């Protein structure tokens, strides 16, 4: 005789799960019994967004399932930002909710009488309440399948404290494997040729990593398929650190470098997407990126996403892990490609010339600058590290250093633009980070970080060695610039924050807190956090007035 | 200048539609008028649900995309029922619907005010309202791809008033082709290899084709890999019409009767699933079909699927068509396959021995046995014919007659098992057997008919020489079945429908309408209507007391 | 030891529900087998959606609930067309469904796996899935009171088979009783002096009933409110029957003739709105019917309505029953009323106006005049008859001989302005009309009776005496005239009937079947379907070319 609750935690075991996180409830205490026997830590949080956004984070950072674990009602509800942004970020979260017993269904009774099902239908890939304790590891088990496959995406269990807490005879019901090819789905021999094809006849050809490419880290083959053509290789925020692994001459970067080539007269020829979705990362429709005059080949698993803001030549339904395999080998047995070398170098000087041009306007006279702050993080970034990123400008200067770099991971905003996010993301992701001996920095703004600032005291009752680098421009910054620079110099309302010790928050929670608003000074409390197993805060007062390049955009 | 109704036929046109099923409204009017000008027919029912089926239809027997266009209110409430089954079918229709004007939106005006996109959401692989005129071909492109990707699905697209009238400016938004790659994803090649391999050793193996191995159609390919493998080939409904091009010595036929092959020693030793999932059509989870002693390797597009009911041996997520391509290919390229004459054989003799046990058993002494009638329709089924089955009954004693031909289509009630659902289903597959140049033949019961019974009218008006058989058993039969069986003798309620003339109906809408009840004026009234490029019903008596195998189950 | 089937039925029974309108399914049967133990007749339809709507008729005729029942699956998705109708007019129903097994729940099995609560959930005032046997009771009972208080509206009980077959021992559940006041709230006494005090002070004050004044019938309180007060009273349709026992100096008949009340100089001083929203049958936000210049009182029960379109002087929210019970009781305690006999003759004169001016232009001159159709039909219109209104040109034109009858109900398309749905709703308000010794004659157009021509054989198996008078101009009329209207003569597409002897569909039903092209012919036949108790059918050649003054508008 065995809980709803243990039949959860053996199907999880069995589908290879490590580690949860969630913030416990009675409705929910059979799961945290059945991991308390089954030696499967629950990272419990202060909020259950922190909860969701580590899920997203460990998933985003291991490229694993990550699973989140809330009790009913107000459990399930502040669990919603972190679906609705692993929904638009295509990250693999089962997210796993209480909710009322089932008996006694519309008594008016304690977190009870909320659809929870309802609410996450417009956000998941599935989303369904189990109706038997017997179908407990078969519905799981589903779940996850729905979770992992492409493109990937968050799912919503809701398990009734009912269905949970009855009793069964184990031996009566049958814990299904995990059975699900690890090797996605790969194009038409013919598709890929053409694709091939269209590739050996461009002059400025170009690649472009999306989420899925990070999803199924295919990197050995990546790299076997790069160093066969020596296309150059860019990326949204989320393929980044997919570029990580490639030879030097063929990292392009960032996707948003592609934007001053047009007027360079080098707008690419060709543009080969790999899960990369028009939309916000890669300029919509303006053909500002991917120019409309390039022929476009896209890999997309989602056949709506093919060519939705633009024409394209060749549109391709398939897995992008798949695919790159596939391409891989195609292209061992080819090795007849041209040189593309004078073309990488364009590529690779573009991007410099970029960097160069931003470095010539920046300052401290009696100010830090933004892009100077950002310059001192790059020095640390490799493949030991990996850096999540939250707060609007903070972001917008961050990302113009973190072309140059090779990052093991890049955590930023997806669609979502949710604000706040990346604590939760960065604690999730250090739990994974911390089986492959990487450190996680978080890089978040003075706005961004209040949302979820008791998370430090999570750090520390976990003694997860989260570095927190608050950039303290004292206000919402981008929304401030928004409000000068559409409305008018004496139009800010509501968007300044001139108040609060962030560091002394940590230090109350236990966590080391500096302060610092010099080049020199933080950089000696990033090398000296760094150096401590143990987190840390770093506030860093940062100017406000400075413009990123991509906010003008 | 031109209209978003014209917007939206120049985009059907270039997806390269040729027929759209609908019934007509002031709202949609624009579309009208659009089709009237391109000479792209739209064939108008009787019912918006007719409409509905019929686009499900024209998709099904032709594997092409099916359109339907309704108008607000009523007109997408009267298409639900083609929706969801279409839905639970895996059937590519683009439900076009009006809906009430943005510009005054909840001014409680006529037939606004009903989230129609909330309503479809639940059962559509996409649902979404238009919100500008320039959209319109981008979504109606975005909706089609949709439609048309793995698992096929119905898509509603919902187009106010207010977009449809308002102008704009040909020349400054272009039209979109489709550009989606005809070929689906195939398998890893290890995966391939590793199913090759179980395929090879294996000593009683079975392909299970679902409904995916029919919207593709990769005709030549599955017998090229049947003819390579001599594995027998069986199919749910859906799947059927595909077996009609294979080698009589592998043609299993109907799943279902892979019922008796356990209690003959010769359960299959290892199944192929290509789009047949777990469910009503191939047993569930019971095993009675599908060996739980068997190594399962199923194919499906989506990942939930895989194993859903089960455990399998390998669970591979890829386009069913690109598999099949795929297996053929590795197929042309071994042709060292063990022989399977002898299993063949017995698979066919267990097909044969159900077949004349259920023929000894089948009588006239006073009435016409349902098997009889069924029989006398089978000796007109071949490739020149599609066969649409309605009704309960009707069509479980059908089937046993399907696996011995080789219809060009057969087209029978799926998961949503929803009477009624056939008359405007064999409607709109008549429209596309014209230019393949095929007969259609609807089957179904006394009770379904009189769901889409006004239909007769749009026979005679548009001219679709649809042969409509009622298995008339003065009641709803199946219903009443389980009523004496479940229940008792004496508790039929509600089941018995002793009253009414079909074929008088038939007449009085200006069809050529027949009455028989026995083998011999069957055959001759069947015989003379697939003489005459005529419209017909025949309305055919036939006993109610016996129980076809498949109800027993 | 009883069934959950028993546990619905003996609360339905409790309720004082006499009748159910539904079609037989497996999943539903143990309520079927109860209403035959209980001698509760269920009215079995042809299609769900005529259950559905003559569960509408029902309630609507009899100022009832009406209680639908429906299957799994498709059962339930037929049946939404139904449900939307009621939740725009405001119609009281329980629509009980069947749907699978919650056990096996997720099994891709027969008829389950759509989520029909989440498709109803827009277009119901609550929606809900059973979830244990012993709630029946208890959640039938809620559902009961949520449909019949105010505002009345149509709600979803969806049933498992599972949780319907499933057994308990009777007297460990009890079966409540319906505890819920028959009167409604009222307003505050300081409201309703304001409202009288300003009815009192009213030059040309004007009442307009909506529904809930029809879904409560208090009709000797209206009738002593409006003989204090001498008040004229309008209705839009749904109200209209409130009207027949009111003295005629006081009907003002249908809200449309009060049209031409403005350019009469005219315009009412003030309106006192009860239930009657502002929307389609009020004229918008226009002020064509609904003066701009007008004080005006709305008293309804969603405060959202409160002025919805336009400025109003005094919004209460109250119980439409118990507000005329209000007005009735302060006015009985008043009996200092100005006299209003020269703006009731006023009232009188322009509604007299209309008709004559529409008579002074309608002919046959070869071929009659829907005007002259819709007065021989008139000529039988008293207390003793329910009028159903269905197809477009037909009600427009009918709606102009409405004003001067006194029917005991009519019943016409409310917001959702669905074709087709007469059929089933007169249907419905036959059976409610048997025990009120009323005859219910339906007025429907040739396209509109196609939707539901089935219903027929209904009509004949339960000896149902409904008249079917169908208004045939060879289209779909309203719709033939927009397109000739709005987009010019020779653009008419999809539009034409030219087809079918609807008679003849009748009389192979059983049915009594004429058709008619005269004044006399169609007087002749009316006169002879109305002295049978016997069902019939009335096939009215009609012309097309005339244009009612309604559509127009
Ligand atoms: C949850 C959420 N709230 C509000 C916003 C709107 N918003 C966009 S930028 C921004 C704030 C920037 O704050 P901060 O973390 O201080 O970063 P900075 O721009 O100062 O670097 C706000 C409020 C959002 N996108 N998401
Ligand atoms: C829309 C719908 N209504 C009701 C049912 C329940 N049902 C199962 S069998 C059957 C009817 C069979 O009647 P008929 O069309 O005459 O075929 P028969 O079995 O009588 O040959 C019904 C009604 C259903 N499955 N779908
Ligand atoms: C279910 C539905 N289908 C279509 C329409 C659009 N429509 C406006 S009136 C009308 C048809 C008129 O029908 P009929 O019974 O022939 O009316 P009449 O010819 O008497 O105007 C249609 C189809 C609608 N409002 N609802
Ligand atoms: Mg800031
Ligand atoms: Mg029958
Ligand atoms: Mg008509």
């Amino acid at each position: 005789m065995i809980t709803g609750g243990e039949l959860v935690v053996r199907t999880l075991i069995k589908a290879g799960v490590e580690h949860l996180f969630g913030l416990h409830g009675a409705h929910i205490d059979t799961i945290f019994q059945a991991c308390l026997d089954h030696d499967v830590p629950i990272i419990d949080t202060r909020h259950e967004a922190a909860a969701g956004h580590a899920a997203e984070g460990y998933a985003r950072a291991g490229a694993k399932l990550g699973v989140a674990l809330v009790t009913a009602g107000g459990g399930f509800t502040n669990a919603v930002t972190p679906i609705a942004n692993a929904w638009l970020d295509r990250t693999p979260v089962l997210f796993l909710t209480g909710s009322g017993a089932l008996r006694d269904d519309e008594t008016n009774t304690l977190q009870a009488g909320i659809d929870q099902v309802a609410m996450a239908a417009p956000i998941t890939k599935w989303a369904h309440r189990v109706m038997a304790t017997e179908h407990i590891p078969r519905l799981v088990m589903q779940a996850i399948r729905a979770a992992l496959s492409a493109p990937r995406g968050p799912v919503l269990l809701d398990l009734p404290w009912d269905i949970l807490m009855n009793q069964i005879d184990e031996d009566s019901v049958i814990i299904p494997d995990l059975v699900l090819s690890a090797h996605g789905a790969r194009p038409d021999p013919a598709d890929l040729d053409q694709a091939l094809a269209l590739l050996r006849k461009a002059e400025r050809p170009v690649i472009v990593l999306g989420s899925e490419a990070s999803r199924t880290a295919r990197k050995t083959a990546l790299s076997a398929f790069v160093a066969a053509t020596g296309v150059p290789v860019f990326a949204d925020y989320e393929g980044l650190s997919m570029l990580s692994g490639l030879p030097d001459a063929m990292r392009g970067g960032l996707v948003q470098n592609l934007y001053s080539f047009a007027k360079a007269d080098a707008a690419p020829d060709l543009v080969l997407m790999l899960g990369a979705r028009f939309g916000l990362n890669t300029g919509h429709g303006s053909g500002q990126l991917i120019p409309h005059s390039a022929q476009v080949i896209q890999v997309d698993p989602d056949a709506c996403e093919l060519g939705r803001l633009q024409g394209i030549a060749l549109g391709i339904v398939a897995d992008v892990g798949g695919t790159i395999e596939a391409l891989a080998q195609a292209t061992a047995q080819d090795a007849a490609w041209p040189d593309r070398g004078d073309w990488c170098a364009k590529v690779t000087d573009l991007a410099q010339e970029r960097y160069a041009s931003i470095a010539a306007k920046s300052s401290s006279e009696h100010a830090l600058h933004p892009f100077h702050a950002s310059q001192v993080i790059a020095k640390h970034v490799d493949a030991g590290v990996t850096v999540v990123a939250d707060g609007a400008l903070t972001y917008l200067w961050l990302s113009e250093v973190m072309s140059r770099v090779k990052p093991g991971g890049f955590l930023c905003h997806g669609y979502l633009g949710s604000m706040g996010v990346g604590f939760g993301t960065a604690l999730g992701a250090q739990v994974a980070d911390l089986e492959a001996g990487r450190r996680t920095i978080l890089v978040t703004g003075d706005g961004s970080v209040g949302y979820s600032i008791g998370e430090f005291d999570t750090l520390v009752r976990k003694q997860l060695p989260l570095i927190v680098i608050i950039m303290n421009n004292q206000s919402w910054g981008a929304t401030l610039h928004f409000q000068q620079l559409a409305v008018g110099p004496n139009r800010v309302t509501g968007t300044r924050l001139e108040n609060g010790s962030y560091h002394g928050v940590a230090a109350a929670f236990g966590a080391d807190g500096y302060h610092v608003d010099s080049v020199e000074s933080f950089s000696a409390a990033l090398a000296q956090a760094l150096a401590h197993n143990r987190p840390a805060c770093i506030n860093v007062a940062v100017a406000l007035d400075p413009i990123p390049p991509e906010e003008l955009i």
